[PDB]
């Protein structure tokens, strides 16, 4: 009698549910309006929304609900990723309940499905908005009624894979959908004091809930494998010295026999075309075409991206294969792999319905004496790998930092001066390397930079390039004329919003804007991200991003953004280095935080401040020297990938 149970449990709330016209957003907006809460469900599809609603208010009758029709309602046309939109969504709950007591984050989309080095900034960017800039607009928009009556709740919905306080869990292929659960979670814990007590602000985070789709996801992968070791073969290839671009005629006939057979094809590419004749299924054209036109189309951007090639280079395939190109016993091979990998993490061996959840957060929606947590209402789970959270503990061998003599050192940033002048006087007077390119936004840092270090520049070891934004082609640029690089350091171009993030009083003027938070978002997750997403594709470059320090006011809300911050980037290093652990080029993904784990810890002397500098630099340099691959240290190439290192 679970609804006996539920009867009255949360009478006269009012909740705003999206997503609620399906899946566990339609349970839990169900199950309260079974509590007693009047509930607005909002989705993209109209008829739909009705047939859940219609579902609901026949329930609700039949519990002996007073006037079950008006207990219901829905909004049509609600894209969580559509931020302005939302706000005409609150106007409407606001106009037809009053208030709103309850929010649930709860409509999440899957994202792009690629690996960050094949991600489009424009996909990631659409999965930031509608799982994770979506919950902070909601929120703020809503937060100051909230504040003032008090019995309110936010309660974003999130995911096993977007980790744990001080973990990070990488989720390979699903880097954007990582990042926005991470940042749903990051935005509890960092928020939940200066909401409360008014506000509890909490996340869920279930477990596995329950053509199919495991066959899609198995054809991404056997897309994706084929894409990988052609790239590969190709690259090493161009190792023993052949030009990518001028193998691009022959390599687009498609023929797998054909480059196989071909004494103009370099050795690399011919053992890939015979191994693939040998084991691809035979009833696939898979088997005799190398490449279908997704394949192909993204090994170019693999190839114009990581500037082997150019876009005079780029060629249609000769012959697009005849379908079936991975044949259905092939895809199935995979998604039952798939599906037992899933299967295989749970202890209990068995998976919640939506319901289930649906259940458990309904009845922890009325705990009050909890805020900033994580509750797993399915649960029970085994991870291939967690990468915790850590501080700089010991320096960088020798041995390594030595090969760092002569490679080329690319620098991001503009408004951390002494950080980024001390690692390029570093690189060059004590690392000997070769030359220091730094790319700025703005002109006037870059002539400013360029003075403050004038004699390396006339001798041509520094180097300044102003991007105005755009990280891309100064990448483009400096690997054109300045060399191709090793370590590669992002740092922001922008500092932290000095904004507060609760009412002094009933005063919300100075709150942390939506707009605000997006632009947080892009400058200190997203910039990260375009930087990780180019210099993954350079063979022997190594990636480090940096998490901005706080001011010299150094305020709560600060230090408050800047542990969002971390945590959020984290499942970013995290999925990244996973991913370069399987992938070559296996360019390593870390991260360095200027932010200290606790308030009281953050430099308060100069002397300290000194210290804090000098750490920096040490892990900049323990993650910017040549990293284990895979093939010297299995064991070391994946605990070298992935961290987050507090200095
Ligand atoms: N295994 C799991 O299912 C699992 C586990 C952990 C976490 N989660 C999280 O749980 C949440 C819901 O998961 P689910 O499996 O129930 O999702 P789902 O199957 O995609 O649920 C679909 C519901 O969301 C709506 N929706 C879809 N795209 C939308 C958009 N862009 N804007 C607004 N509404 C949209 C749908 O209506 P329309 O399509 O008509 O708009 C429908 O009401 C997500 O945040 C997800 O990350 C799920």
């Amino acid at each position: 009698g679970w609804a006996e149970s539920l009867f009255g449990l949360h009478m006269g709330k009012v909740a705003l549910i999206t997503g609620g016209s399906a899946g566990i957003g339609g349970q839990i907006g169900r199950l309260l309006a079974l509590s007693g809460a009047h509930v607005m469900l909002a989705a993209r599809n109209a008829d739909q929304l009705e047939q859940m609603r219609a579902s609901i208010v026949r329930e609700v009758r039949d519990a002996s609900y007073p006037d079950a029709e008006s207990r219901v309602a829905i909004f049509p046309g609600s894209d969580v990723s559509d931020i302005d939109g939302l706000e005409r969504l609150v106007n409407h709950t606001v106009r037809v309940f009053g208030k709103v007591d309850y929010l649930i984050n709860n409509a999440g989309i899957a994202g792009a499905e690629e690996m960050v080095i094949d991600m489009p900034v424009d996909a990631w960017r659409h999965t930031l908005r509608a799982n994770l800039i979506s919950n902070y607009a909601l929120l703020r928009r809503l937060a100051p009624q909230m504040k003032a009556a008090g019995g309110a709740y936010v309660l974003n919905v999130s995911s096993y894979f977007g980790g744990e306080k001080y973990v990070a869990i990488p989720y390979p292929n699903r880097s954007d959908y990582a990042v926005s659960k991470a940042g749903q979670r990051a935005m509890v814990e960092s928020l939940a004091r200066f909401l409360g007590p008014e506000i509890q602000i909490n996340a869920i985070a279930p477990g596995p809930v329950e053509p199919g789709l495991f066959m899609r996801r198995a054809r991404l992968i056997l897309e994706n494998k084929r894409l990988n070791e052609v790239f590969a073969a190709l690259l090493a290839a161009r190792h023993e010295g052949a030009t990518i671009a001028d193998l691009l005629p022959d390599l687009f006939a498609n023929d797998i026999q054909s480059i196989a057979n071909s004494a103009a094809m370099p050795a690399p590419l011919r053992r890939l075309a015979t191994m693939l004749r040998e084991t691809s299924d035979a009833g696939g054209s898979a088997q005799s075409y190398l490449m279908n036109a997704t394949i192909a189309r993204k090994l170019l951007n693999r190839l114009e991206n990581g500037g082997y090639i150019t876009l005079h280079d780029r060629r249609a395939l000769t012959v697009e294969p005849p379908e079936p190109f991975f044949t259905e016993a092939q895809i199935e091979r995979e998604a039952i792999k798939v599906r037992d990998g899933i299967l295989g993490m749970l202890h209990l061996q068995r998976m919640p319905t939506e319901f289930d959840v649906a259940l458990a957060t309904v009845f922890y929606l009325a705990d009050r004496n909890v805020t900033g947590e994580t509750f797993h209402p399915s649960g029970g789970l085994r991870f291939e790998r967690t990468v915790t959270e850590g501080e700089l503990f010991g320096k960088p061998g020798q041995q390594r930092l030595e090969r760092l003599k002569g490679s080329v050192v690319y620098l991001i940033g503009e408004h951390l001066r002494q950080h980024l002048v001390l690692l390029a006087r570093t690189f060059l007077d004590e690392i000997h390397v070769a030359r220091v390119v730094l790319l700025t936004e703005t002109t006037q840092a870059a002539t400013d930079l360029a003075a403050e270090l004038s004699d390396y520049e006339a001798a041509g070891r520094f180097v300044v390039i102003p991007t105005c934004g755009d990280i891309e082609g100064g990448i483009d640029r400096a690997m054109a004329e300045y060399g191709r690089p090793g370590p590669v350091i992002s740092t922001p171009f922008r500092p932290l919003p000095d904004r507060a993030l609760s009412a002094r009083n009933g005063d919300w003027s100075s709150v942390l804007t939506t707009a605000e938070f997006e632009e947080l978002v892009e400058q200190q997750i997203t910039h990260h991200f375009r930087v990780a997403r180019k210099a993954g594709l350079i063979e022997g470059a190594n990636v480090t991003l940096v998490t901005p320090p706080t001011s010299a006011r150094s305020t709560s809300e600060e230090f408050a953004l800047a542990n969002f911050v971390k945590t959020t980037l984290h499942a970013l290093t995290a999925t990244a280095g996973a991913e370069s652990e399987r992938t070559v080029p296996h360019v390593p993904v870390n991260q360095v935080d200027l932010t200290r784990r606790a308030r009281s810890e953050e430099p308060r002397t100069p002397s300290e401040e000194e210290e804090e500098l000098q750490r920096f630099v040490n892990a900049v340099l323990l993650t910017s020297a040549p990293l284990p691959t895979p093939l010297e240290s299995r064991y070391r190439a994946r605990i070298y990938r992935g961290n987050a290192i507090t200095v």
